């Protein structure tokens, strides 16, 4: 149903989660056709932060539709408006957000004070990992298949801090088979 | 000098600017490479709001070098620290990063009220133009030669209201010219 890259967005916020140098949630935006991802982090699942966050990926590529939860945040009448006005449509409705939400969230929390810092890291990862549905990476569907990636040595993403693997280890075994 | 896209990236502010939406500077990152450019609409001219823009754009990947002017947001011995952590260089020390500036100020300025709201067209509008010395759109250069296009018509880039497409036509009249 989605068409192209940046056609269909899937939006929800996560947390609260314990507050990271003033953070306490992430808006996730996931690209219907490629499973791309993208975490936001916030103080507030609301309005105003919301269309701070989609200004800026919006600045990619204005979508033709936003799916979301009925959260306030996507509820609102401010909302709409911009909604209206970028020409974008709106969709709710309260299935495979719900394990990757959750193990985002276990993810975050298991790292309390740290986790607005590893934030791209778990987002990079996440987009550079072999998805068994779509037979490639997030990544690989949005910047071609074969580009030269940014990373030299693939296997490691070109991490090095220690704590920064953990998270790439935990992350490829268990995004997809839990 | 750049092998791939995400290997170098060019930094500076612009502004202040009028203020709309509380915000009244612009952090301006291009990318060695592709010429691709991410525009942060920012509060001022912080290390504080670099490394926050900085935070975002890096999810994508680590840029192991960054070109940056000797201003007080990329000198800060924390900025310093916060590149050092994660394996950047930083470049301090050039006239076709400046001629942008100067045309992008003069477009923003324009519009002292809209300009914010204006600031994801802006942006659309510079890495989806064929440049001359590329012979590409950056954004072909960042997502694929044969990348999905993230539009429907190349001449109005799906763009409708006023000043949009007056800001699309000056954009298109001015960047290479």
């Amino acid at each position: 149903r989605p068409q192209k890259p940046f056609d269909k967005f899937f939006m929800d916020y996560i947390g609260p989660l314990p507050p990271s140098q003033g953070y306490l949630y992430v808006l996730v935006v996931v690209d219907g056709m490629t499973g791309f991802t993208w975490l936001y982090p916030t103080k507030a699942p609301s309005t105003s932060a919301t269309v701070k966050s989609l200004n800026v990926l919006t600045s990619i590529a204005i979508p033709r539709v936003i799916h979301s939860d009925q959260g306030a945040a996507f509820t609102s009448s401010t909302f709409a408006e911009w909604a209206k006005e970028r020409g974008i449509h709106l969709e709710f409705s309260t299935r495979k957000n719900s394990d990757m939400k959750r193990l985002l969230t276990k993810l975050l929390v298991g790292r309390p004070t740290k986790w607005y810092d590893l934030l791209p890291v778990v987002q990079l990862a996440m987009n550079n990992t072999y998805s068994p549905v779509l037979k490639y990476t997030p990544h690989q569907l949005l910047f071609g298949i074969d580009s030269n990636t940014p990373f030299a040595n693939q296997d490691t993403l070109d991490l090095t801090r220690e704590e920064e693997l953990s998270l790439l280890q935990e992350i490829r075994t268990s995004l997809y088979h839990p």
